[PDB]
């Protein structure tokens, strides 16, 4: 059934609609703005997973790259994951408890007009397909990005309005002003700013909403009954309760505890629990009897947060954990830092490239990630190792991209324009306790001083969590607790991951990662402020190891040398087709460029590079 | 041991042996036509499949690019896919029900002289290594290609000859001049003449035929006795018939049914008589009562289209589906529209692209692919909610290339020579019931001329479906329905997926899967011919809403510009290594090119590219 | 705990640490000369592998390429996956026999100093993980490469040094001076040399145990208890001994089995004895019954060869399979040929390609494998019908690159400098029963003097085999046999593959996969001059077929021909942006290259690629 609706801005308009396209499938919508339009389709399988948790997962897929310009259809960039990412953080947090359903959201650009941008629409279109579909998900939810240009606030900016934007943030928004995913990238702003930015965000969703909730009512939607909701029932709970109440308050008030000896111990609980389970009722099912245990593991462990304002390793509400960081580990390394903030480790390097290498001999591939402005990426890993765990080392990893686009974002305001290289910075978790982008954020500012990049100011970052006490009849937050620089632990029993980063004047990012069917705009302001306390105290101990940039980049640094040759000896120099400098830059890592008729550039990596290359061209 | 036969073209000799190489392999063969050569090996377990179906996959790899000079093997591509696929159809169809057994069909080009066309020798190898060996299968099979040069018919025409050829028909067939599958591309030739070409393939392969029985009787084959052949009992059928015929019947001849309420329809009857088995029959196994139910469904479905000449949608033999296009559909977009028969829907762009986007700028990568002629192409996808079911939507997909590579040969003859863009079709099936590939093809011509290419004509597709009535005695075909434009359950349960397209005065494209074990030469050419009147049909449709080219190519069109430069500029505008185009490239979208000394070609994708560069440009 | 030791060369420090860096991780290790550092983790799992073996995988990966010049990590390389390989074998043999724990070895190369190279650091960083983590592992290993640098020999030498060396051998050794890994690359040298750098680098790899073994007193390590080691019990194996040694003894001493009726012969006996050890031992567990059967077939195997000095099909322990080779297999190709030892055959083919098909278009991809030396490469596979199986035939491979690599550098040393063209080995195996990568090397030597390249003299390798007894107290041998040229059964139920090639004066390459936890110096030696001598018979034999290069290359071979073009043509000639050139090389094959203002080289390859290149020039 062909339906339609358009919500103001009220500057722009926003057209949705549904009932034309893929009609087969279980949700579908359409969204647009100007003139791009983008689908996206849901589809939840109806028989339960083998997976004891929820499969979702969604694909979003442009066409073409460079705003629509590029074709690249006929053949996964960074702009597909970190957008697929972004809508999933938007609609994960409503579908239902124990709602083991393999589901899909696919999103399909329609058509682009390099002017509005498909991924807002896109995140909104998720959320009308789901609304509109038989699927369990408690929205809707509305989504818009916040702008500052010239001094105004502005909805859903145009690509050139971004460009001269000092805030890139988007806000999916859930009823009654919910905040459901919050995502952002700032060139350092004020604090005051970036939360007005989020209150005109979440008044803007709330419109969008309103327009999807009428369209959901003239669809006449009625909601599937799932085979089942596979949550443990009140029963297997309140016995589980009475067997393991006191050993898991025991094990959580033990502060001599570290996160390895913390987990084993509640695991050993666990092992003798889930046995008087499997007797008291052995009527199945050992799913639901570890469902079970996690969830009174996880209820005991947030009572106290709530009742005793105390943490499990002994912490405050408002604690950091302690912190100790290093720079100039490796002679040879153009510039590291090895930050450590409680078990989390990460080792950072920075490594000068020359402009050249920020281009693809292929122009198509080229644009599809784009030129890197500044010439300043982050490339993050985190080693099965760092967990001591055993995994894939190989192939795309859609978690390691965002995190490093997290810390790439948090970084990138602070770095100087004109630099004459090419900046990488390379994270890698080592050890793993919580917030390792966060670090790789703290780290790369610490790599970055020591490598001699003249950053304008160190950034640093941290993770906020929140545990909350709701009432059984709505979902209303009836107290709760913010917690600073979270163990990882108090990630998953918790009700967020709310990482920012920035300087000691303002915010360069935002990733707020919020497992809850939405927050109040209060207590992300209040998270956003804690966070500010931590910033300045990571910066604080930061600085004493490095508090400006090395005058000069290290000794073993690369240099860039010019390299006169007569039209004679042209022809001998390149060789046919310009075979000689190809097998130079293979053989040395130079890279040569022809400036003009006699005139070539060489970079070399380094002193030593350069020398090897001075002979091979001193034939 | 070794055995060698030549089966004369005759202008040609067919080297067929086998005996020397590869001898571990259940079956080995190779085929050699002048200098190339080509070795086939079949292997298959002797150990039942998990699968509850015939896994086959047959592997076609070159070593090489651009007939045999430019190697590749040290590094999948087109050519390969699809060599691949056209082999599968050509053995599938002659291994024995309910063989569930893991079997892997391998080529591997020994040499190839770059005159003699390897694929069609592959087909030939796989046929005799599966003769040869000890590997139930109902052939043997013989294959040629059939040419039409200067208006003589030229069986396997060397490459010169394909290039001016106007067709290229590949026919496989089995003893008694079967038809076993159907591979043709033309240029919109004569339904006699392509008709005609039929049969002469036909009789060559009949002639390979006869050489293959003479190396098999030499060679003294002994086949296999599989573990077992997964059919079920005559007795769970029989029962399972009683059980559920007249439920069936009723949901087969109720003519309000779409797609889901008719598929959803069976199921119920499905578990019922599913449950009923389990009991009647408690002696296993859960897959044989599944095959029982699915014979028997199979069985009334086609009963009542020979009996009463009716579809279970109320179709006579000869109706297409209702159908409705639209073009333009987008405003930025090239050219599109959206084509719509019964519940099969795709929507299809035109996009312009720089005639430098056809080549990639590796050399040897772009001899994989090679460069398309007339710089057209067309890209095919089958996402996973045209059918509402989830599934991977990255990496090679083997069908999709297919698909659209048929859509595509489809539409090639109508494109002009010269255009100034590369043209790119993107197809992409929404909702699926049916000949998405033939709506793809449909689509792509409107959309063509949505965007003002000046196509010669107007091109359609339909799929012919096929019942047939054999004795059990033999497989004679006692009596047989051809069916319009078949539904996905006339495909399924049906015997063949006959998909032709091309103008009102002939024939550009032909992909004949036959699920028999061959089918008589009439049936094809009645195929055929019900397919002319089909492809007319719904020309006539489409060109009520377009029926001819824009008369100019739409608004935001590329734009190609010149631009001077005079050499004291040039080194400032091209910058070190030409690194300032290329930055220019990936911020706007253009591509620029050098002409000659103080000349640069422009090619913008829309005039706001064009302008955006006039300004980078500008400096 | 923070540890550190330093091993004198004595010309060259290794500083070996742990206690710092990962250390949630089971085992880590840095170790570090000159500037080089390398991180290596490792982690096992405590839990049983639902493998019915040890799932060991080794991840080294670099984070740039050209002795860490060329930034990659940002994007498996050649160098990775041998150095993975090396790594591997170098610990594989050191654990438990029945320790079935997925367990992952990990390298972080910190920081590289273009000096001393990573690939050996990282051997023994995996040694002094496993050495200081919990996992059971019968160590320590340590290992150094041997260099031949102008007549002296060095240890560890710099990339420098690499580069004059006459010698690439790695030695990795355990406690008491035994071997466990060899790998070496050699330009042809004396079998004295080889052999006293063998003896010369076990010396080292003392030293450098003594250092961990130190490292590990500090740290004091106490083992995992594993769940259980999937060994099958005393009583299982007796009873099994006395159901099939009798007829396993009858399958063995006939010398009428080749290799498919011997393993049937013995599958026969397994079926029949597995069956009644089900009975007997009801108490479980198939598995253990099934390792049973193996232990009893391999002992039974292996007594044979020790008690009469003969093996399973007849032959002396020093006798080769019967060989028969061929060359000129296909007319159009450059060089090819066909070699067979017993029941393993491999075809080769040589391809010549143009110089510039050795660089990449991409100058960051060039680096990674860079630039091949002589222009030389080999590629070898191993598809599934050469041991009548099905398999992927897509993707990396690793073992056919360890493979392809170890024949390309036994061929390396008598391949010409300054040769015209580039060299394409491709070697496949078709037929499979041992030492596929030595046939492969012969059959390379064979068709590139069929191919006309004059290579200094042929080349032949052999894999040589080994049985012992060794008394239950300790795993001291008692007795040995060394077999001349191992049938696939005589490599899995014995102790090593002993790969080595060479030619008549001289040795060329050696990878020794060692099977025991070590073995003595001796036996190396021994092995050694063994394959010596049938190195010798091979080349004799070979030298019948074909003993010098042709004279010239075929007349099927490639051309180079230089073009003049005067400027005023210039523009027209290479079109916009070099369009008709690669239009040109895509449509004929051809690769031309501008040598000057006015001059183009032309490389075609083949005689008739030029003839269409002439033509599409002519315009």
């Amino acid at each position: 059934m062909a339906s339609a609706v358009a919500v103001d801005l009220g500057n722009r308009k926003l057209e949705i609609s549904s009932g034309k396209l893929a009609r087969f499938a279980d949700g579908s919508a359409v969204v647009q703005s100007g003139d791009t339009a983008v689908m996206v389709t849901a589809v939840s399988k109806t028989k339960p997973s083998p997976s004891q948790f929820m499969p979702l997962v969604v694909d979003y897929r442009q066409k073409a790259a460079a705003a629509g310009r590029i074709p690249t259809n006929y053949l996964t960039s960074d702009k597909e994951i970190l957008t697929s990412r972004i809508i999933d953080r938007s609609i994960r947090p409503l579908f239902p408890a124990g709602y083991f359903y393999d589901t899909q959201v696919l999103c399909n650009l329609l058509a682009v007009d390099g002017v509005n941008e498909p991924d807002v629409l896109a995140i909104n279109g998720a959320s009308v397909a789901l609304s509109l579909s038989d699927i369990p998900w408690n929205g809707p939810v509305g989504a818009v990005r916040i702008g500052i240009i010239d001094g105004e606030y502005v909805v859903n900016p145009t690509r050139k309005e971004m460009s001269s934007s000092t805030l890139n943030l988007v806000v999916a928004g859930a009823p009654k002003s919910q905040i459901v995913m919050l995502e952002a990238s700032a060139e350092n702003i004020l604090q005051q700013d970036f939360c007005h930015a989020i209150k005109v965000g979440v008044k803007y969703t709330q419109q969008i909403i309103q327009g999807i909730q009428q369209l959901v009512k003239e669809t006449g939607v009625t909601k599937r009954t799932p085979q089942k909701l596979f949550t443990p029932s009140p029963e297997i709970v309140k016995y589980t309760h009475k067997l393991a109440m006191e050993r898991l308050y025991a094990v959580f008030t033990d502060y001599e505890h570290d996160k390895v000896s913390r987990d084993e111990a509640v695991n050993k609980i666990r092992l003798d629990t889930e046995e008087q389970l499997k007797e008291k009722f052995p009527e199945a099912d050992p799913y639901e009897i570890i469902e079970s245990f996690n969830v009174v593991a996880k209820e005991v462990f947030r009572s106290i947060v709530l009742n005793e304002y105390k943490r499990c390793d002994g912490r405050d509400l408002t604690s950091l954990r302690n912190v100790s960081c290093e720079v100039d580990m490796f002679k040879t390394l153009h510039g590291s830092a090895l930050f450590q903030r409680g078990q989390t480790q990460v080792l950072c390097t920075v490594t000068f490239d020359s402009l050249e290498s920020g281009i693809k001999s292929d122009q198509v591939i080229t644009a599809i990630n784009g030129i890197k402005d500044k010439n300043f990426m982050l490339h993050y890993e985190f080693p099965p190792y760092a967990t001591n765990e055993i995994g894939k080392v190989t192939g795309l990893n859609r978690r390691e991209l965002g995190h490093g686009a997290l810390a790439e974002k948090a970084l990138y305001p602070v770095i100087p324009r004109d630099f004459p290289f090419t900046i990488r910075v390379t994270s890698e978790v080592l050890e793993s306790n919580g917030s390792s982008s966060m670090a790789s954020a703290c780290g790369g500012s610490l790599a970055l001083m020591d490598s001699g990049v003249p950053i304008s100011s160190a950034v640093a970052g941290v993770a906020i969590g929140l545990v909350t006490k709701t009432d059984p009849e709505k979902g209303e937050i009836e107290d709760y607790r913010l917690l600073t620089d979270i163990l990882g632990i108090e990630d998953y029993n918790g009700d967020m991951d709310f990482k920012i980063a920035g300087t000691n004047k303002g915010i360069t990012a935002l990733q707020a990662d919020i497992k809850l069917p939405g927050i109040p705009i209060k207590i992300v302001m209040e998270a956003i402020q804690q966070a500010s306390v931590a910033k300045k105290e990571i910066l604080q101990i930061m600085n004493k190891t490095i508090s400006k940039p090395r005058a000069s980049r290290k000794e073993n640094g690369p240099v860039v040398e010019t390299v006169q040759v007569p039209l004679s000896k042209r022809a001998k120099f390149v060789g046919p087709g310009g075979y000689n400098l190809k097998k130079l830059q293979a053989e040395t890592g130079v890279t040569i460029s022809q400036v003009d008729e006699e005139t070539f550039s060489v970079f070399a990596p380094t002193p030593s590079a350069m020398h090897e290359a001075r002979d091979f061209i001193t034939e």
